[PDB]
């Protein structure tokens, strides 16, 4: 018991793919949450690894409106999706809004791009204050999605560096 985040204990995690968005093909939702994954990875000593069966550290869904937590969905644009904090049960779902447009290029809204940010949270992530920043509060897409140095300084306090 110390301060700050809660954090997970064990650094090999295992991750799921509950239900899918009819929004894109199978293979590029696969791609977007293995490639959100990926990010993180390259900078703490984090192992990631997909589950077909059976729980998991991290579950992923795509739900809409009220699904049994206490932040409903609100439709169309507004909140895009959140994920809980490391911890048993819960802790480190992600879930993303079905009612949003999910896509797989620069159109509104970008599922990897809002995955990279959801998958901060369910590592122990808050928010950062730094426009260029994927744990940015809002919605942005530049292009390519990658770490700022504020991302990675953030998880690399909790984690440490890889290598
Ligand atoms: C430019 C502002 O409006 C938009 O572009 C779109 C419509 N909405 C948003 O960006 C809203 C903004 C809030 C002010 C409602 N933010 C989110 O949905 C975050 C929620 C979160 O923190 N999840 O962990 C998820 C990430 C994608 C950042
Ligand atoms: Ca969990
Ligand atoms: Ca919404
Ligand atoms: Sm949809
Ligand atoms: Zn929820
Ligand atoms: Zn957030």
């Amino acid at each position: 018991l110390t301060e700050g985040n809660p954090r997970w204990e064990q650094t090999h995690l295992t991750y799921r793919i509950e239900n899918y968005t009819p929004d894109l093909p199978r293979a590029d939702v696969d791609h977007a949450i293995e490639k959100a994954f990926q990010l993180w990875s390259n900078v703490t000593p984090l192992t990631f690894t997909k589950v077909s069966e059976g729980q998991a550290d991290i579950m992923i869904s795509f739900v809409r409106g009220d699904h049994r937590d206490n932040s409903p969905f609100d439709g169309p644009g507004g909140n895009l999706a959140h994920a809980f904090q490391p911890g048993p049960g819960i802790g480190g779902d992600a879930h993303f809004d079905e009612d949003e447009r999910w896509t797989n290029n620069f159109r509104e809204y970008n599922l990897h791009r809002v995955a990279a940010h959801e998958l901060g949270h369910s590592l122990g992530l808050s928010h950062s204050t730094d426009i260029g920043a994927l744990m940015y509060p809002s919605y942005t897409f530049s292009g390519d999605v990658q770490l700022a140095q504020d991302d990675i300084d953030g998880i690399q306090a909790i984690y440490g560096r890889s290598q």
